[PDB]
């Protein structure tokens, strides 16, 4: 009955930086050609969504944020072939168009159709599907999951198993896949190796899971919030360190602990200083450091390139380096087969209408992932 | 016989920064246990030796520099097993102790016994074998090849083919192996790829050689000195560009030429700016950039980590990533089997006594490699 019609629904609109979300009525246009309209079921609160609020991440406002989610297709536009009404789906904040030089490359994932590098806050066609108070509202990363209904381009959605528990698998849309992939695919963590993980939130925990799955012998968690250590150990950390406890810089501490530097390090926070610290702590001749955290907009880091000349490898990735549309359904299948766990990441559950409380929990340090249910 | 005796011989002593080498008599002590005294036959002038003169590289002075060379063993200390008097050898500025965690690592080559990171300018035992005018003179990288005789630790010397032409294979001691290995081993250049090489001196030409040997389809040379272009093309560059010819930054030019970024880039100059430019010009999702050049002491670069977050890989290496004592004899064997050419690197051959004139040729832009013959 709603196919081809505008849907009025509730969404969490961010009108201004540094302000609460406003849960209010929006109008969601029907899908155009090669677009998919989704009834949201669950969405996680990721720190990158908070970055939009804080201005760490710059994207056009006003906006409907949210990028870690799962739902059910309500309708499809003309020409859509990869999903149908009633399918369970995960929106893909990194698209997979399948046609660009990155999508065709054996390793790359950062499809050239992404709306991350130079955000416009639109659909692929440069327009918006959202109206609120009579005003157009921007999209976020082509996903905009903080709404009872969203519209996404086909290249930004993956069909997943029909029996999937959406209130769990939404985490495959960002935090789990990013961390796990960053360890297994990007870093290529080896059996017997020593890893250091900076930041023990949902993504860092997922990095630890990946390092443990890859066979690391030592996984050293690093966080300034010691309350994060117990869960990090539960998912595989062998030791945890708080930089605030030490007189020496933590790169020196980690070098000492690893008898000359770690094999793999990960920055999973979003600070320039910890990006350089994490590079430094990996072994100077053969270490690898991966940047996962999102730094503040337009700010440069300073480093000595001798850190690299000796032999270190430095890299970053979006979404764990995973080709999104290929990988998401496989990860859901593997979850269903108990190949990895998601429950350790979920510390709180709230209805969507309590989104602001969910952000308060993240900001206070108390939560890992809060899952919002529509 | 000279064995067991102090040798008085000619060497090029650097008494202070930014002055000519002084060609004069030095005393060379006999080798102690696990040391090798070598009669030099040929040594190349590498830009890294000029960095000692210019203060770009800090190492204790006064010093006998030189690190790219070949000669013949005059005598061995107690306990030496890997070379014998009369053997042709190449000194190894990056040692291979075989025992440290780096030597045991499948990939690493920057042996922990090196004298690069924190130079002492001595033998492994913390003493010097050189005196001049009654004063102790420092070693350089455990090699000190700007002397008719030097003494090196066993871990810093490789035996090579007895039939080798030492006036050519001395380049395997630094410039050829560095560039070639940086392409083939460190970057792992792939067949059909597009490469950009910043700096078309001896090392950059060797990077071209390696990119061509790895099957690159396009190899774009970049230099401010257009006189370098003809030789770059002879050894495999498909195109050359001079940044001075353009009104836009060269990373933009290279991104446009490569239809969105190169597969592999190499910084083979030693400037902070060109290191960031080289990284930027590689494709944002899957590009790899390798730092080869040596930058000025204690200077940090500035860069936006979004260049890495999108998926680039940034790395550096010493000596092409090659395990030195394993690799050098194999490279010489490969040269003797006509697997690569060295002649294109050699533009001048001078007696040792003309060392200063050789450095002047380098500084004026007129030479690639000058080989000094003893
Ligand atoms: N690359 C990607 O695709 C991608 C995907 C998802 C998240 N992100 C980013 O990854 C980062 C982590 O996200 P998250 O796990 O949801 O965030 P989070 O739950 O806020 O976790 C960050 C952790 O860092 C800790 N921390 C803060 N400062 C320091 C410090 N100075 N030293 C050590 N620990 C510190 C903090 O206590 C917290 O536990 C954020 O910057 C995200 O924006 C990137
Ligand atoms: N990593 C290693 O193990 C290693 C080994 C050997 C050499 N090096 C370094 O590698 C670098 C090159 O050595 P080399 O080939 O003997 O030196 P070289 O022969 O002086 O060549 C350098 C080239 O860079 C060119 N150049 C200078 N400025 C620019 C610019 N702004 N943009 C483009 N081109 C420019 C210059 O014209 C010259 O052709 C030096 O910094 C060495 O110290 C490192
Ligand atoms: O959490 C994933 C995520 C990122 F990794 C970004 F780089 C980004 F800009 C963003 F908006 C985002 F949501
Ligand atoms: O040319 C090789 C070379 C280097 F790569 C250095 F990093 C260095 F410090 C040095 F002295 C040197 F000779
Ligand atoms: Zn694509
Ligand atoms: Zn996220
Ligand atoms: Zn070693
Ligand atoms: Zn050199």
């Amino acid at each position: 009955s709603t196919a081809g019609k505008v849907i009025k629904c509730k969404a969490a609109v961010l009108w201004e930086e540094k302000k609460p979300f406003s849960i209010e009525e929006v109008e969601v246009a029907p899908p155009k050609a090669h677009e998919v309209r989704i009834k949201m079921v669950a969405t996680g609160i990721c720190r990158s969504d908070d970055h939009v609020v804080s201005g760490t991440l710059v994207t056009p406002l006003p906006v409907i944020a949210g990028h870690e989610a799962a739902g059910i297709v309500e309708s499809i536009g003309e020409g859509v072939t990869t999903v149908r009404p009633g399918d369970k789906v995960i929106p893909l904040f990194t698209p997979q168009c399948g046609k660009c030089r990155v999508c065709k490359h054996p390793e790359g994932n950062f499809c050239l159709k992404n709306d991350l590098s130079m955000p416009r806050g639109t659909m692929q066609d440069g327009t918006s599907r959202f109206t609120c108070r009579g005003k157009p509202i921007h999209h976020f990363l082509g996903t905009s999951t903080f709404s009872q209904y969203t519209v996404v381009d086909e290249i930004s959605v993956a069909k997943i198993d029909a029996a999937s528990p959406l209130e769990k698998v939404c985490l495959i849309g960002c935090g789990f896949s990013t961390g796990y992939g960053s360890a297994v695919k990007v870093a290529k963590v080896t059996q017997g190796s020593t890893c250091a993980v900076f930041g023990l939130g949902g993504v860092g925990l997922s990095v630890i899971m990946g390092c443990k799955a890859a066979g690391a012998a030592r996984i050293i968690g690093v966080d300034i919030n010691k309350d994060k250590f117990a869960k990090a150990k539960e998912v595989g950390a062998t030791e945890c360190v708080n930089p605030q406890d030490y007189k020496k810089p933590i790169q020196e501490v980690l070098t000492e602990m690893s008898n000359g530097g770690v094999d793999f390090s990960f920055e999973v926070i979003g600070r320039l200083d910890t990006m350089v610290t994490a590079l430094s702590c990996c072994q100077e001749a053969y270490g690898v450091s991966v940047i996962v955290g999102v730094p503040p907009d337009s700010q440069n880091l300073s480093m000595n390139p001798m850190l690299l000349l000796s032999g270190r490898t430095w890299k970053g990735a979006i979404f764990g380096g995973l080709k999104s549309k290929d990988s998401v359904p496989k990860l859901v299948a593997d979850f269903m087969a108990k190949k990895f766990a998601l429950d350790p990441l979920i510390t709180h559950v709230l209805p969507f209408e309590k989104i602001n409380e969910g952000f308060d929990l993240l900001r206070s340090g108390e939560s890992i992932r809060t899952i919002l249910t529509f």
